[PDB]
């Protein structure tokens, strides 16, 4: 009884606060993101694509949790910007060689306002949270 | 220099990892409350009842922050199933052991292998988190 409620109550709680984490990364890059004319969830694209290159859009779709439906319009966005190029073999995307040029000048925009402060335990701890909440979704999912 | 990139490579496995987690968890309730057919407001109301069982149309107000007006019709869909009874609102049987029905879903994506040291240490990383982006954005 009163351990179930905790229990659900710290699911919502951890729900809410993904959400809140997740909005504030958001608006973070937002600022320094801007200036290169891409929105975060197009950096995320990006920042997909140079882990592994080329990718399907269900490939991307998969790594990002999107639907095609909602992805195509970013990729068309992109591609017109030239950072990447779309081909219908089902499509596959790939780096445009600006598109790869870019990341040095992109993160360098980020890792400027980045705090000073930092360390690697910190980080792995956090990261961990996020990994072990990520595994269990998809899980179910 | 060199340090300052792996804080951008960990700072990215975040972010890409935060943005996951928000999207999957709004995919998992919207799942587990059709399971059992109630709105994510009806859960609400289920939860401040197994808390503190009867109450007043007004009380649970207060708990949701709703007015007495909207609540009337949400209550007729746990009436419907079984689960309440109509100034005064309660549990039934059915109601009560459904805390368990629910429990079990809304707990399973909660990570099988924590504790609740490791659940405060959870709550405890996430304000962490939140305060250092908040700062960040100041």
């Amino acid at each position: 009884n009163a351990m179930k409620q905790e229990q659900m109550r710290l699911a919502n709680q951890l729900c809410f606060s993904a959400y809140n984490v997740s909005r504030l990364f958001a608006q973070f890059y937002e600022k320094k993101l801007k200036q290169f004319g891409i929105t975060y969830s197009q950096y995320l694209v990006m920042l997909t694509l140079w882990e592994e290159n080329p990718q399907t859009l269900n490939s991307i779709g998969r790594h990002l949790d999107l639907s095609s439906n909602t992805l195509t319009p970013m990729l068309k966005r992109l591609e017109q910007s030239g950072w990447v190029k779309r081909e219908r073999q089902q499509l596959i995307i790939t780096l445009t060689d600006n598109g790869q040029q870019q990341q040095e000048a992109v993160f360098e925009a980020i890792s400027s306002c980045l705090p000073q402060e930092f360390d690697t335990t910190e980080y792995d701890e956090t990261k961990y949270v996020f990994e072990e909440l990520e595994q269990t979704l998809k899980h179910l999912i």
